[PDB]
């Protein structure tokens, strides 16, 4: 009935918070479902479909992408959040869609790339694209996937799976890895992804669990950082939340560990 994910606090969030960094001028675009713009929680700062059916990114039928907006506006509340739509009801989408999606994103110079998306095979072209996005200056950030552990094999999916991404896996409130979080070398960092509270479409709010979730908090955690340090590139951005994470178990299983942007804000 109007809650904040314990994930804000747990990252850090909080410490930017009261320095005056909310993520304020940062573009981030939310390549996902689509955006319920109609919830009063949220400001939406435009968007764009690449759904051909679904020509409404405001309009959000599966309610994930409501759910990613509120959570990265917890974690960053005064950042732009843009509405960009690759997945239909089924909740899947063509690689065209998306990569339509990632060329819009480098067109209208987002700062953050959020994709709480994954599927278990790449293309050169998607590839191409998110490479292309960071090259240009872009943060991208991505879903480790839940496919959980599968022996020795990585079960991190595309992509996140790229080298040019930060591919986020979920702990709970104990920093625990979740046992659906994907794992693999691929692995970059950890948030905040168990019962996490955030916007649904209807004014509502409510808990999902996923990688999605905790890939949230990262982008916004980026949004923090480039409020702080407007001219810092997205090499900056992405080393400062790796080399100032804190240490859980295996990097296999939990990468650099926790993100705290507090200590990432200061490197």
């Amino acid at each position: 009935a109007k809650c904040v994910s314990y994930g804000v606090s747990q990252i850090k969030a909080p410490a930017l918070h009261s320095q005056g960094y909310t993520g304020s001028n940062v573009k981030v675009a939310v390549i996902d479902s689509g955006i319920d713009s109609s919830h009063p929680d949220l400001n939406v700062a435009g968007g764009a479909s690449f759904v051909p059916s679904e020509t409404n990114p405001f309009q959000d039928n599966n309610s994930h992408g409501t759910h990613v907006a509120g959570t990265v506006l917890a974690v960053a509340p005064s950042a732009s959040l843009y509405a960009v739509k690759v997945l239909g009801a089924d909740g899947s989408g063509q690689y065209s869609w998306i990569i339509n999606g990632i060329e819009w994103a480098i067109a209208n110079n987002m700062d953050v790339i959020n994709m709480s998306l994954g599927g278990p095979s790449g293309s050169a072209a998607l590839k191409a694209a998110v490479d292309k996005a960071v090259a240009s200056g872009v943060v991208v950030v991505a879903a480790a996937g839940n496919s959980g552990t599968s022996g020795s094999s990585s079960t991190v999916s595309y992509p996140a799976k790229y080298p040019s991404v930060i591919a986020v896996g979920a702990v709970d409130s104990s920093n625990q890895r979740a046992p659906w979080s994907s794992v693999g070398p691929e692995l970059d960092v950890m948030a905040p992804g168990v019962s996490i509270c955030s916007t649904l479409p209807g004014n509502k709010y409510g808990a999902h669990s996923g990688t999605c979730p905790a890939s949230n908090h990262v982008a916004g955690a980026a949004a923090l950082i480039l409020s702080k340090h407007p001219n810092w590139t997205n090499t900056q951005v992405r080393s400062s939340l790796e080399n100032t994470a804190t240490k859980l178990g295996d990097s296999f299983y939990y990468g650099k560990g926790l993100i705290n942007v507090e200590a990432a804000a200061q490197h």
